[PDB]
């Protein structure tokens, strides 16, 4: 069967498997290797469109998971690091900077216009290079996306950030890049519309520490990983319980409601493994 597969850097790769090819298990086995990835494990991994993602299941034959959809993929972080600069290689915190840029544009990642401008500017390092009048026109950077809303005047203090920098090698521009970005809330952060037990329209939120409630803003709630003993759900519910923090004898069990019981098993499917790929 013929895949084509959505880079991170809006480039298209394409190739063929079996058409009994396991989950990505195999295609993503296949995508490491033409971007020479190393650290599989991480973030790194594929999933199908249709406004929010939904990750190809690594452990079963692809064609299952795409009943009445083409073989179209797109190659992503799906476990965001909490500290990038542990990783071992810069290929890697090289994809995880395209994906926060990823995230960046579309608004999943939202941050100031300081913010923006800085890492912007060590965007267009790790891009560019050194300054050089060669990045002739007053006006290079106008060709990258930096921002959801891209505004003159952000482009001006990146290319003022931008100038400032010489002798900064990509690697470094990407490791200021992600010690901001990794700082920043909402990094590594997958965000699944629901509603809690009164009707009220609240957002759950999945990473690294664990999962986060939200309306409108207010991080309402927080159950860290290993702060919680089950996940679980039956149809459109979905199940956190375990330890009420210091309240003993209580062993709470918080309870949403997703729009179908496909939302709340996928909700619970990522929960499941982002519970498991964090200690």
């Amino acid at each position: 069967m013929h895949c084509k597969v959505s880079l991170l850097d809006d480039t298209v790769y394409e190739c063929v498997v079996e058409k009994h090819a396991k989950g990505q298990d195999l295609l993503k086995r296949v995508c490491e290797h033409l971007n020479l990835l190393e650290e599989d494990y991480f973030g790194l991994a594929i999933w199908d469109n249709a406004t929010s993602k939904t990750w190809l299941d690594s452990a079963k034959e692809i064609k299952k998971q795409v009943r009445g959809v083409p073989w179209n993929f797109t190659f992503n972080v799906k476990f965001y690091p909490p500290d990038p600069a542990q990783l071992t290689e810069d290929i890697t915190r090289y994809y995880l900077c395209l994906q926060l840029r990823q995230d960046i544009v579309a608004g999943r990642l939202p941050c100031s216009f300081a913010t923006l401008a800085l890492l912007g500017s060590y965007t267009i390092q790790s891009e560019l290079g050194d300054y050089d009048p060669e990045l002739h026109g007053v006006d290079y950077v106008s060709d990258f996306k930096l921002a959801p809303n891209q505004t003159k005047e952000l482009e001006e203090k990146v290319m003022e950030l931008h100038k400032s920098y010489r002798s900064m090698t990509p690697a470094q521009a990407d490791l200021e890049f992600l010690e901001n970005a990794k700082k920043l809330s909402m990094y590594g952060v997958d965000l699944h519309k629901a509603k809690d037990l009164e009707g009220v329209d609240i957002i759950l939120g999945v990473c690294s520490s664990g999962l986060l409630v939200y309306k409108d803003k207010l991080r309402i709630n927080r159950f860290p990983w290993p702060k919680v003993l089950k996940i679980s759900y039956k149809r459109s519910s979905f199940f956190i319980k375990i330890r009420p923090g210091e309240q003993e004898q209580y062993e709470s069990t918080i309870g949403f409601k997703l729009p179908s019981y496909r939302a709340a098993k996928k909700l619970w499917k990522v929960c499941v493994e982002h519970h498991t790929f964090f200690r």
